[PDB]
């Protein structure tokens, strides 16, 4: 299946900043506003993934094929908070790892909003 992760300004918010799918599925993120971009989150992501990082103000389309919760950034607003995740699966195996991951203040708490979201 196919999502959609929209950015945009309310520095901006992933829409939804949270996302669970399924090992196969497909996320393009999409800057409808400009000056935003995708970067993975280092130390927020599973084991088996690839990090990724979007050019600024390009669609960026994703399979996720590996299990676990991803933390990714908009890559310039990233102390600002723009974060979100996408949560490949029902019982992500890396929780411990990402929530130590060291990320800015205003990003940390949306983070953890994220993962509180859904259901870790
Ligand atoms: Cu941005």
């Amino acid at each position: 299946a196919d999502f959609e992760v929209h950015m945009l300004n309310k520095a901006g918010v992933f829409e939804p900043a949270s996302l669970k799918v399924a090992p196969g599925d497909t996320v393009t993120f999409i800057p409808t506003d400009k000056g935003h971009n995708v970067e993975t989150i280092k130390g927020m992501i599973p084991d088996g993934a690839e990090a990724f990082k979007s050019k600024i103000n390009e669609n960026y389309k994703v399979t996720f094929t590996a299990p676990g919760v991803y933390g990714v950034k908009c890559t310039p607003h990233y102390g600002m908070g723009m974060v979100g995740v996408v949560q490949v699966g029902d019982a992500p195996a890396n929780l411990e790892a990402v929530k130590g991951a060291k990320n800015p203040k205003k990003a940390q708490e949306r983070l953890d909003a994220a993962l509180a979201a859904l259901g870790n």
